[PDB]
């Protein structure tokens, strides 16, 4: 599924995220559109063989189960295919042991690289929530 902007910051604040550990919505938001284009299906295998998944961009080395990721943990306890779901229960639920195991939001590249410090207020402007 290709979440709409809004659509996204709805289902996102439905499943607990907003102002989760102390991140706005539009933390949040900003985060999807630069990992994943708000896209479930989204894919990116990294340079140390693993992958990440959905719409977070959730990484096979620490978070979920691939098949084919040697020597990783699974903290999250799921397979990565559950990260790809039109349903964001699973990819939220990681996120929010990701944020909080005391980097927070720094855990995703592009957040930290192109959301940290800007107005993300403008991600979540217009939206009926
Ligand atoms: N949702
Ligand atoms: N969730
Ligand atoms: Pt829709
Ligand atoms: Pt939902
Ligand atoms: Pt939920």
């Amino acid at each position: 599924k290709v979440f709409g902007r809004c659509e996204l910051a709805a289902a996102m604040k439905r499943h607990g995220l907003d102002n989760y550990r102390g991140y706005s919505l539009g933390n949040w938001v900003c985060a999807a559109k630069f990992e994943s284009n708000f896209n479930t299906q989204a894919t990116n295998r990294n340079t140390d063989g693993s992958t990440d998944y959905g719409i977070l961009q959730i990484n096979s080395r620490w978070w979920c189960n691939d098949g084919r990721t040697p020597g990783s943990r699974n903290l999250c306890n799921i397979p990565c295919s559950a990260l790809l779901s039109s349903d964001i229960t699973a990819s939220v639920n990681c996120a929010k042991k990701i944020v909080s195991d005391g980097n927070g939001m720094n855990a995703w590249v592009a957040w930290r690289n192109r959301c940290k410090g800007t107005d993300v207020q403008a991600w979540i402007r217009g939206c009926r929530l």
